[PDB]
Protein backbone atom coordinates (compact mmCIF):
# COMPACT_ATOMS: atom_id res chain seq x y z
CA UNK A 1 0.00 0.00 0.00
CA UNK A 2 0.80 3.69 0.03
CA UNK A 3 2.08 5.67 2.81
CA UNK A 4 -0.10 8.69 3.57
CA UNK A 5 0.50 12.08 1.61
CA UNK A 6 1.29 9.55 -1.69
CA UNK A 7 -0.54 9.99 -5.08
CA UNK A 8 -3.08 7.21 -5.27
CA UNK A 9 -5.82 6.56 -7.16
CA UNK A 10 -9.26 7.28 -6.34
CA UNK A 11 -11.39 4.00 -6.72
CA UNK A 12 -8.63 1.75 -5.72
CA UNK A 13 -8.04 2.76 -2.52
CA UNK A 14 -4.69 1.58 -2.73
CA UNK A 15 -3.14 3.81 0.38
CA UNK A 16 -2.28 2.25 3.51
CA UNK A 17 -5.05 4.43 5.14
CA UNK A 18 -7.44 5.58 2.38
CA UNK A 19 -7.42 7.57 -0.85
CA UNK A 20 -8.57 10.58 -0.95
CA UNK A 21 -10.46 10.89 -4.18
CA UNK A 22 -10.02 14.71 -4.22
CA UNK A 23 -6.51 15.51 -3.48
CA UNK A 24 -5.72 11.41 -4.84
CA UNK A 25 -3.16 11.41 -1.99
CA UNK A 26 -3.31 9.14 1.18
CA UNK A 27 -5.20 9.98 3.56
CA UNK A 28 -3.93 11.06 7.36
CA UNK A 29 -4.03 8.11 9.92
CA UNK A 30 -6.83 10.09 11.60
Amino acid sequence: CKPPGSKCSPSMRDCCTTCISYTKRCRKYY
